[PDB]
């Protein structure tokens, strides 16, 4: 089991992924509607450029049980955001618009399965 302290341990990642999960919807999601490809991709690469050290990072802090699926996971979200950051660089709104949708749903997925 998850102990209270070993939940202190998980919140100090959970906190700039939920941030990153908010700014997603929040930002994100307007500047690819905008057409916006030279802020979306500094989006991904500032904003959303720590979800990688983060994501990881905390599955590896799971109980072994879920360590699994959280990577797993986590390495579903990183393959949507590096085809999103391919299609702002080819202005291809049409990817960019499926592959923002693809990376919200496993990062949804994702935060689902955290204590």
């Amino acid at each position: 089991t998850y102990s209270p302290e070993k939940i202190a341990q998980l919140q100090v990642y959970v906190n700039p992924i939920a941030v990153a999960r908010d700014g997603m919807e929040k930002r994100l999601q307007g500047l690819i509607a905008d057409q916006n490809w030279v802020d979306t991709q500094t989006y991904i690469h500032g904003p959303l450029g720590q979800l990688r050290r983060d994501m990881l990072g905390l599955a590896s802090s799971l109980l072994p049980k879920d360590q699994d699926k959280a990577k797993t996971l986590a390495k579903e979200v990183f393959g949507h955001l590096e085809r999103l950051d391919a299609a702002a660089k080819d202005r291809n709104g049409s990817q960019a618009k499926i592959q923002y949708q693809e990376a919200l749903a496993d990062f949804d997925s994702f935060l689902n399965l955290l204590p």
